[PDB]
């Protein structure tokens, strides 16, 4: 089985062409392949399939390291788009794909970045889910003794975004866990710590739901920019610097989808025995 | 650059044929390649070279994930011997090789395992290094309130081997880091927890110097059997069961080299563009 190893800002994938190859997985096999010493070594497996539909170019599925299928992953989307172009499975700039989260068009740019339509940010508390009276630009939250001002938004997953003076001194290790499982977040939240450098440039650290600080959370980058836009702090195109590198977010506000442009690195190609 | 990913039940290798292609590394490139997320992901890099002496079939060298060269007897030997055969660099089953540790003959058995001559175990405390009055078969060591009885031996690297009733109930997690950096080991020690099942069979867990428990430590398996042989507990041929699988150790005692036989698994082949 031919595969490619890729990463989107350090979130790493085994990617497989199941369009031109017969490719068979079981949950146990995926677990073995994910193992960094005994296998290929990856966070997620992305399998590329034919569309079975004349209005689609591909289908793709993503499996986690435990061998179960995953719903939305836009690091996934970027690796997918570059993979099908690098492997010659398509030559299209605008790639139509179906996924477990529905249908999408991905655009591969001239500088080999991939632009993802992440949908319209939903600020409605019930959609997050977030306990509040109603939607507000800024909420006051208590995190034990500390008073926190934040914005809260759903990108399909829940985000709490806090402005900080300096991401490097932000109390991520202490405030992150307290907010991630705060009583006001029935399904927990990703906690973003956002430093506004210019209206066009933020630095960001994200304490991810059930994971703690990660190198790059693309959905947190979208959420921080959506919140910062709504709060009057940010322009409509914003450079986001995460620990793993750069994303560029574009959003014209309510009534519009938010776009996330980011890299996908191709590390090596392999063939596995089996 | 073509490469193969392999392992010998424990630490994994990126293995590269520098015979049929030009292979160029820098310490920083090795570090980037070793990175599990951003690179290939491996503990060590094994480079297979043509021989520089007409008396040898190959030379090989090994670098760690920091990009510096490792010189440990038998390290990567099983993967090397299986690699040269599976890559069609040789058809020999007795393979003469030079390394940073000198020359060796490696033997690929009929069931595709590899037999490595690991040299003669050295029980001299100065060679470990180990602080002691003189070589003894058993030492008493202090670990918290607990008295530990152990044997101590060098296989090129330092080992402390403790006999336990059951590896599963062995206090590896607590006793292991205490012995690993014990003040009596100036350069730290690999800590073996050895359950003698019978004279020909042990179970073993190893808490490795600067890494904690691993799935298989070949040199730890050697050391455990050497110590068990010296202590009168073990036969000359011993099956060793580690969490990662099985090694077999043969040693006729002082005056003889110790031999370790074990598998190498080929996981996948790859190609990486290096600019």
């Amino acid at each position: 089985m031919q595969f490619s190893k890729m990463h989107g800002l350090g979130n790493d994938f085994m990617v497989v062409d199941a369009v031109t190859q017969n490719v068979f997985f079981s949950p146990e096999l995926i677990r073995r392949l994910a193992d960094r010493h005994l296998g290929v070594g990856f966070d997620q497996l992305l399998v590329v399939e034919p569309p079975y539909d004349p209005e689609l170019d591909f289908h793709y599925r993503i499996f986690n390291a435990d061998g179960s299928e995953v719903a939305q992953c836009g690091n996934g989307a970027r690796c997918f788009a570059r993979f099908v172009r690098l492997k010659g499975l398509t030559n299209k700039r605008d790639i139509r794909v179906s996924t477990a989260n529905g249908r999408m068009v991905l655009t591969v740019t001239d500088d080999d970045l991939v632009r993802v339509n992440m949908g319209e940010p939903n600020f409605e508390p019930s959609a997050v889910p977030f306990r509040a009276n109603k939607a507000e630009k800024t909420y006051i939250m208590r995190a034990a003794e500390q008073t926190i001002l934040c914005g809260v938004v759903s990108m399909g997953n829940p985000h709490c975004v806090i402005q900080v003076d300096d991401v490097d001194t932000a109390a991520v290790e202490t405030l992150g866990p307290v907010l991630e499982s705060h009583e006001r977040f029935p399904e927990r939240a990703n906690i973003g710590f956002m430093q506004v450098v210019k209206r066009e440039h933020i630095r960001l650290r994200v304490y991810e739901r059930g994971a703690g600080e990660t190198q790059a959370c693309g959905s947190g980058a979208c959420a921080a920019v959506a919140v910062g836009i709504q709060q009057g702090l940010l322009a409509e195109e914003v450079r986001v610097e995460l620990p793993g590198g750069r994303l560029d977010i574009a959003w014209k506000g309510p009534g519009h989808p938010l776009y996330m442009t980011g890299p996908a690195v191709h590390v090596y190609d392999g063939f596995i025995h089996l």
